[PDB]
């Protein structure tokens, strides 16, 4: 950890005027304590200690003059410089997130089970506009066997059900096991 030899401030700070920058922009608070000459080993080496919100408690030593408050307060940015790594697990568990509502179409995913378990899936319609206000009938097979022909009041109302009969028939077909 020791490198300058010509640090010692002596009118304001330095790596600490550099620390007090990011504090800033992280909102935390710059807490410096000092536990000099603590070595048992005859080593009175300079074991300062540095706080940066009011949580953590990191510390580092540089022997007696500069490098103790520059080793205090130069290891303190290393802090943030790592905790760049993720340690959360993969998704989030939040009961909001982006909008669920799920899919909102239709006639796709009835394509999709088809595929999936190998089926059927076209829609025909004939429009019953006789007088007018009759309605309006369209017809739609899915599945392997099974004509789910629906009737709507719209066009519109129509294609949506169309999928949905069928749709909601493969799930009520229980027959696919190979019979």
């Amino acid at each position: 950890g020791s490198h300058m030899e010509m640090a010692g401030d002596l009118s304001a700070g330095f790596f600490m005027e550099e620390l007090n920058t990011y504090r800033q922009k992280q909102g935390v608070v710059l807490k410096y304590q000092e536990l000099p000459n603590s070595g048992p080993p005859h080593d009175r080496r300079f074991t300062f200690q540095v706080i940066i919100d009011g949580r953590e408690f990191p510390e580092g030593e540089g022997r007696s003059k500069k490098e103790a408050k520059n080793a205090a307060a130069k290891l303190a940015v290393e802090i943030l410089n790592k905790e760049k790594k993720a340690v959360s697990p993969l998704l989030l568990t939040t009961t909001n997130s982006s909008e669920g509502l799920s899919m909102g179409n239709y006639i796709g995913l009835i394509n999709r089970i088809a595929q999936k378990k190998r089926l059927t899936v076209n829609y025909e319609q004939c429009a019953s506009g006789v007088h007018g206000p009759e309605g309006f009938h369209y017809k739609c097979k899915m599945g392997q066997k099974e004509y789910s022909i629906g009737t709507g009041s719209t066009k519109q109302e129509a294609k949506q059900l169309a999928a949905k009969l069928a749709y909601l028939q493969i799930l009520s077909e229980e027959t696919g096991s190979g019979c």
